[PDB]
């Protein structure tokens, strides 16, 4: 018997990576497990085209936002015996098992593969010559632009570029997911949607929520966020923090396993920032501190010939032994919660910020119309980016376009 699973690029030689973690099983099961590797760019698309097609993979990576949608296509087992089977519940952050089902669903329709939230990296270098303490600029809201200022202001030069760093690199195109805004939103005592009698509803237009994207978009106004990267992506401002263009930039762990990595396989170990990189929380905003928590689960298409072998293989990819490999080989963190004790993350000082990030991490409700509500979100938040541009950006034009953002959104659920 044959299996196939359907991957995202999780690590740096990322099929390599999968065949070695699956290797126990493939000699214990007698059996080849065939993966094939999709671009994040177009994984939402292969993977729905499989499920309305009825043809594909035994086993599909999905991100964690994704399975209410895929759950509601009635494609996917319920997979209640695995998670029982690795503990339940109890053996998740409740921010993890939310992602297992589509909102209020009685079944289980993924099993939690890995997690990934999101902190700021920055350069140890730039923040000690503008005398920047990292506990005081990322502590609050007041720290991090008292930061940026002094920031701007200083006279360091990166040693590689003999360049000034620019404060913060955030990019301000049409974003394709609110991940980089939606901290803001939450630390301000906001958030995307509400649950009020049942229904989900815009909470976009909240004065919280408008207080939480103002503030957010405001750092690209008072010059805190160079005109070139509201014309950026999140690949291009990583490129950027490598490079030695700027000095503070939002991602998850991944970037400390890229630094202990050379430039000719994807990593950024001959780079300065790699020598001088510091890892710290999202500020606290006005109601609190919040970053995104997501990751990514595996799920069984209903399909699949091989159904008992496929779910052997979700326990093992779920387990203790390759729940911490995977996260070694990948920069993740493990979605089992007991791999976390493992030594090999808590020498580690970097990923002790991530790993502590993690009590402040916030999910989506899992809906079947998310993607829906994401893109409505973004599409509108795009337009606020475009009046930063051109120094026009208010929070009265914010509200508005946040008013029709929760109109269209109200309607879409
Ligand atoms: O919104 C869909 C889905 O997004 C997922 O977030 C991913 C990021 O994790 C991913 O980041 C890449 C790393 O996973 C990869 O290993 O390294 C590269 C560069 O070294 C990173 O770019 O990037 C994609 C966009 O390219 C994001 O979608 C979330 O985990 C998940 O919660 C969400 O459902
Ligand atoms: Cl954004």
């Amino acid at each position: 018997k044959t299996l196939e699973v359907w991957i995202m690029p999780n690590s740096p030689q990322p099929a390599e990576d999968f065949k070695a973690l699956v290797a126990p099983f493939e000699k214990a099961h007698g059996v080849e497990v065939k993966v094939t590797v999709l671009d994040w760019g177009v994984a939402w698309t292969k993977i729905t085209t499989a499920a309305t097609s009825g043809v594909g993979p035994d086993l599909t990576q999905l991100g964690t936002t994704w399975v209410g949608a895929i759950s509601a296509m009635g494609v996917l087992e319920p997979v209640d015996d695995v998670l029982e089977a690795l503990g339940g519940e109890k053996a998740y952050l409740p921010a993890v098992w939310r992602t297992t089902r589509l909102e209020g669903a009685r079944q289980a329709t993924a099993v939690p593969w890995f997690s990934e939230l999101r902190a700021f990296y920055y350069r140890t270098d730039a923040l000690k010559a503008a005398g920047v303490n990292p506990a005081e600029m990322f502590a609050s809201w007041q720290g991090f632009e008292a930061g940026l200022a002094r920031l701007k202001a200083s006279s360091f030069r990166d040693p590689e570029t003999k360049a000034p760093l620019a404060p913060l690199c955030t990019p301000g195109r049409t974003p394709r997911t609110l991940h980089n805004a939606a901290p803001w939103i939450w630390g301000a005592g906001g958030e995307i949607v509400r649950q009020a009698g049942g229904r989900w509803q815009s909470a976009l237009n909240s004065p919280e929520s408008l207080e939480g994207l103002y503030f957010f978009l405001s750092l690209a106004q008072k010059g805190y966020v160079p005109a070139e990267s509201l014309e950026k992506n999140t690949a291009q401002i990583e490129a950027d923090f490598q490079a030695g263009k700027c000095a503070v930039f939002a991602s998850g762990p991944w970037m400390i396993q890229r630094a202990q990595v050379p430039e000719a396989k994807g990593g950024f170990a001959e780079r300065t920032a790699a020598k001088n990189l510091g890892v710290a929380p999202y500020p606290a905003g006005p109601k609190g501190r919040y970053t995104f928590f997501g990751g990514s689960n595996l799920a069984l298409f209903n399909f699949s010939k091989n159904k008992p072998l496929a779910k052997e293989l979700l326990k093992y990819l779920g387990g203790p032994e390759a729940q911490v490999r995977y996260a070694q080989m990948t920069g993740m963190l493990p979605a089992l919660r007991s791999a976390w004790s493992d030594p090999s993350f808590q020498q580690n000082p970097l990923l002790r910020t991530f790993i502590q990030a993690a009590q402040f991490g916030r999910t989506y409700p899992s809906l079947a119309g998310w993607g829906g509500v994401e893109n409505l979100a973004v599409q509108h938040l795009g337009m606020a980016w475009d009046l930063v541009a051109q120094g026009r950006l208010t929070r009265e034009a914010l509200k508005d376009l946040m008013d029709k953002a929760s109109a269209a959104i109200n309607q879409a659920l």
